[PDB]
Formats: structure tokens, sequence, C-alpha cells
């Protein structure tokens, strides 16, 4: 059927940008585009099936994810780090804290002033900072793994989240691109930015599904379901795949690819 398609399509390109730094919107936009499928609700559907990439990282990182809050089961957790340090809660909190300002006092600013010429400004300067990142990240990184992280380099990489509420530019690679800078390794920023994004796209993804959610029918259900699923399996081997990845390659061809993606939003738009 060409709708359930459509979200097996659409439910890829979300599990595979999602989580790679090459922005999510910028790719579903072009694809969206050159699928037909645009109008209102598939601007909730792409909200939707951001759920389904959200549910594989909370999948990947359960125990972690739960220990945050308070919550451990059985086996002690996995320490991943040089130093006798933990992630806390505290670091995800200022790492959530200037998203969660400026998101909400400028969301209805940005959304109401979308264009597509801004997500492909948005995908060229998100990956000038990826170059920027690779080329003046430490030589040693300050926190090697999750649990080096410290308070200061969880806000900061907080702020670069910011640049996130610029549609194209990429969550992760705004917050990748802050903690390399802050001298957190390739991974553990990874990580971190993984972990960010659970309370970020999940309190983000409850305010547009309600402010949207006069759109939906009973007939969106099996659509909108098969895109979610879609997405959180691509998501599970995207993630899994890109953190093994990360390990041995740069962000340099990321950011190559985004200048491609930006071309591609010129030339499917303009
Ligand atoms: C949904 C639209 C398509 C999805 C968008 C995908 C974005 C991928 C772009 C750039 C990644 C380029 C780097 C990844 C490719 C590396 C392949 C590889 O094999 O690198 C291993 C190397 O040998 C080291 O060990
Ligand atoms: C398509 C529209 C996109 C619009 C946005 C594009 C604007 C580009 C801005 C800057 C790029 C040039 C950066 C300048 C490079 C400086 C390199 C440097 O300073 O070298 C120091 C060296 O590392 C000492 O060891
Ligand atoms: C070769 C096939 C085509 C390749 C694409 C065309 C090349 C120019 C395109 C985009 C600018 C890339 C900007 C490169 C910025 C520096 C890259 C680099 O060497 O990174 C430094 C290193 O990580 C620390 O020393
Ligand atoms: C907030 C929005 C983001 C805007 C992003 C603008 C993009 C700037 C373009 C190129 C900068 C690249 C600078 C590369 C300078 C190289 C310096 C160097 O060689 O490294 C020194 C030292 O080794 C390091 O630790
Ligand atoms: C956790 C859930 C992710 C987001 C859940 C989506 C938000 C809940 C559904 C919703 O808000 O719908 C309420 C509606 O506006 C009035 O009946
Ligand atoms: C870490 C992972 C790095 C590896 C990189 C991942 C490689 C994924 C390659 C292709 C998937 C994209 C397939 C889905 C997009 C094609 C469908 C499409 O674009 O639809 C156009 C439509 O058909 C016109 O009418
Ligand atoms: C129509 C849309 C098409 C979009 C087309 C994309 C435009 C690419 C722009 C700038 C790349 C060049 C800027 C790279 C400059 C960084 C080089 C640098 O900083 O040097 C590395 C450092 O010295 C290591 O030691």
């Amino acid at each position: 059927m060409h709708s359930l398609l459509i979200a097996a399509i659409l439910g890829v390109v979300e599990g595979l940008t999602e989580f790679l730094p090459v922005s999510s919107t910028g790719h579903m936009i072009i694809v969206g585009h050159l699928l037909g499928f645009e109008g209102d609700t598939a601007k909730t559907f792409e909200v939707v099936i951001q759920l389904g990439s959200i549910l594989a990282v909370v999948v990947m990182f359960w125990r972690r994810l739960f220990g945050l809050i308070g919550i451990h089961f059985g086996r002690p957790l996995q320490h991943e780090g040089e130093s006798k340090g933990r992630l806390t809660l505290i670091h995800i909190l200022l790492g959530m804290i200037p998203a969660v300002v400026l998101g909400l006092l400028f969301h209805d600013t940005i959304k109401s002033l979308f264009n597509p010429i801004n997500v492909m400004y948005a995908l060229v300067v998100g990956g000038l900072l990826l170059i920027a990142a690779e080329c003046l990240k430490p030589k040693e990184p300050r926190a090697p793994g999750l649990d080096d992280m410290t308070y200061r380099q969880a806000f900061m990489i907080g702020c670069f989240q910011c640049l996130a509420l610029w549609p194209g530019f990429s969550r992760s690679g705004a917050t990748i691109s802050g903690g390399m800078l802050m001298g957190v390794s390739r991974y553990a920023a990874s990580e971190f930015s993984f972990l960010l994004a659970v309370p970020m796209m999940m309190g983000a993804t409850a305010l547009d599904l309600y402010k949207s959610w006069g759109f939906l029918t009973s007939g969106d259900i099996p659509m909108f379901a098969v895109g979610f699923i879609t997405a959180f399996v691509v998501a599970l081997i995207a993630i899994k795949t890109f953190l093994q990845l990360i390990k041995r390659i740069s962000f340099i061809p990321f950011a190559i690819y985004r200048f491609i993606v930006a071309a591609a939003v010129y030339v499917v738009f303009f």
C-alpha cells in the first residue's frame, strides 16, 4: 500500500538520521517532498515516528537511564570511564536547562518562520561546526568515557543544544560538536547526546503532539504505527553501528555529507 510504503521509507529515514549528526528534519523535508507526503498530518506523523527513534535509545540505555532517576536493577551499572566518577541526573539536568529555557521562549517564533532555505543554511553551518569541533578539539580528551564528564561540560553541551532549535541543525550534531569542543571524546559525547535526547525529545514530542492532536483521526493509526516501529528498529541498528563506527572515523565525512544534503535541499525546493 502507498501509505504503509511511505511510512516505512520515512521510518528508515528517521531512524538513520535522528542520531547521526545529519539532521533528520533536513532529510525528512526532502523525502517527504519527493513522496508527496507534506501536509499538516505529515508533520505530525514525523513527530510520532520520532518516538520510535527515542524508544531505541531507551532500550539501548535501559539500565543507565533508570539508574539516573534512581532505579537500579540487580547487577551494578557498567562503568565507562577512567575516573571513579559516574554520570548523574545533574549532568542531564544541566544539559537540558539551556535548550528548555530558550525553547519555551522561542519555539513558536521558530516554527512560524520555517523555510527550506533555513534548513539548508543550518545543514551547512552545522557541518562547519562539526569541522571546527574536529579541528579544535584537544589532542587528549578531558572526558574519554561518559562517566568522566563534568557538570561544566554537560552544561556547555546544553548551551550548544540550543543550536538544535534551528531547524536542520541536528540536535546530535550540535551537542556532539559542543561536547568535543569541551574535551569529551567522540564516543562519550555521542552517548551523552543520545541520553540527553530522551527527555528532550520526549518533552518536545509530547508538546508538538498535544498542539497537533486535532489533526489526527482513527484512520491515521495504522500508518502512524508502521513508521513508529520502522524508526525504532532502524534507530536500533543506527545507534549501535554509529557507536561502533565513531571509534574509528571522524565527523569530517558527516560534515561533507551535510553539504551534499544542503545542495539537495536547494535543487528539490528551488
Ligand atoms: C536516510 C538517508 C540516508 C541516510 C544518511 C546516511 C548518512 C551517512 C553520511 C555520511 C557517513 C559517512 C561515514 C560512514 C560510512 C563509513 C563506511 C565504512 O565502512 O567506514 C569504515 C572504515 O573502514 C573505518 O573502519
Ligand atoms: C551556503 C550558505 C552557507 C553560509 C555560511 C558559510 C560561511 C562560511 C564561514 C566561514 C568558513 C571559513 C572559515 C575560516 C577558516 C579559518 C581557518 C583558520 O582560522 O586557521 C587557523 C589554523 O588552524 C591555525 O593553526
Ligand atoms: C576529495 C573528494 C572531495 C572532498 C570534499 C571536497 C573538499 C572540500 C569540501 C568541503 C570542505 C571540507 C573542509 C575540510 C576542513 C578540514 C578537514 C581536515 O583536514 O580536518 C582537520 C583534522 O581533523 C585535524 O587536523
Ligand atoms: C554557533 C554556530 C556555529 C558557527 C560555526 C562557524 C564555522 C567556522 C568555520 C571554520 C572554523 C574552523 C576553525 C579551524 C581552526 C583550526 C585551528 C587549529 O589548527 O587547531 C589548534 C589546536 O590544535 C586546537 O586544539
Ligand atoms: C551509521 C550508518 C552509516 C551508513 C549510512 C546508511 C546507509 C543507508 C542507505 C540508504 C538508506 C536510504 C533508503 C531510504 C531513502 C530512499 C527512499 C527515497 O528517497 O524516496 C524517494 C522516492 O522514491 C522518490 O519518489
Ligand atoms: C547550495 C548549497 C551547497 C552547500 C555547499 C557546502 C559549502 C561548504 C562551505 C564551506 C566548507 C569550507 C570550510 C572549511 C574550512 C576549514 C578548514 C580549516 O579550518 O583548517 C583545518 C585546520 O587547520 C586543521 O589543522
